[PDB]
RNA sequence: AAAAAAA
RNA sequence: AAAAAAA
C-alpha cells in the first residue's frame, strides 16, 4: 500500500524540513512540503508550487 | 483532493502561471479550465496541456 | 469533460492543430477522431498518436 | 473506448501494412504488425519483438 | 495476453536477448524470470527491470 | 510476485544496490524499505524514490 | 522524430 | 541529477 510512501511525506510536512525534490528530468526543487494527496505534492518556497508525483523521481531532506 | 482547488484558485484569480512540462518546456499564461486529464491554458489562445505532460504549476 | 469537448471541436470544424510530443517534436493536421488513449492526425498521412506522448494540442 | 485503437491496429494487421512506429524518445521502428493486446505491439520483421504500447508515441503506414 | 508467453518463449529456449529501455539504453541476457511489474534479466548477476522503463525486447 | 520476494531479499540481507534511473543516473545504497509505489533508499542520505523513475535494481 | 549511449 | 530550451 502506502505504506512507506504517506508516513514518509507527512513527517517531512509535520516537521517543517526543508526538502530536495528531483524530477524525473533532473531538475532539483527545493522547499518544505505543505501537504500532498494522491497525485500531487504542494512544495512551499515563499510561494505555494504544485509538482506532479508522475514527474518526481525522488524526494530527500535538503 | 488538492490539485482541483490549486488550479480553481490559480483560475479564479486570473493568476498568471507557468506550468513546467516533463521535458523541461515552461509554458506561460492563464489557467482557463480543467478536467481529470487536461488543463485549458490560455494566452492568446487557449491550448489543451495534458497532466501527463506536466511536472509543475506555479505562480509566474 | 473539458478534453473531448476541446478535442471534438477541433475535428468537426476541421481546425489545423500542433500536437507538440513529450519529446518536443510538433505534429501538425487535423484530428480525424480519437478515443480514450489515442488520436488520429491526418496530414499528408494518417498517423494514430498516443495520447501518454502528447503534451499539448494547440490550434495553428 | 478502444473504439478508434483497436480498428486502425487491426486493419494494419489483417492487411499486412509495413508501418513505422515512432518511439517516445523519437527512435523509429519499421515491420508489419503482427498482433496487439491491452499493453504491447509485436512487430515482425522477420524477427519478433515485443513493443510497450506505454513507449510508443505514433504508429503509422511506412 | 500475448505480453507472458513471448516473454516465456525466450525463457524456456534461453535466447539471448535485449531489452531496450525508453531512455535508449540496451540491455542484455537471459530472461530469468517475470511478473506483472517486472523482468528479471540475467547476465553475471540477475537485475530486475521495471516493465515501465522498457521499450522493447527483442532476441540479440 | 517475483519483484517482492527480490527486494524483500536485497533489504534483508542489506545487499548494496545500484538503482539506475530513467534518466540515466545511477543511485548507490541499501534498500531500506518498499511499498507498492516507493522505494527507500539509504546511502550518506535516506531518500525516497519512485518506482516510476526507476529503470532497474542492481546488485552492486 | 538518430532499429535504439549496460546506464 | 542544470528552480526548469512556448516546444
Amino acid at each position: 500500500g502506502q505504506s512507506l510512501q504517506d508516513p514518509f511525506l507527512n513527517a517531512l510536512r509535520r516537521e517543517r524540513v526543508p526538502v530536495s525534490i528531483y524530477l524525473v528530468n533532473g531538475i532539483k526543487l527545493q522547499g518544505q512540503i505543505e501537504s500532498f494527496d494522491q497525485f500531487v505534492i504542494l512544495l512551499k518556497n515563499t510561494v505555494s508550487q504544485m509538482v506532479y508525483k508522475h514527474a518526481i523521481s525522488t524526494v530527500v531532506p535538503s
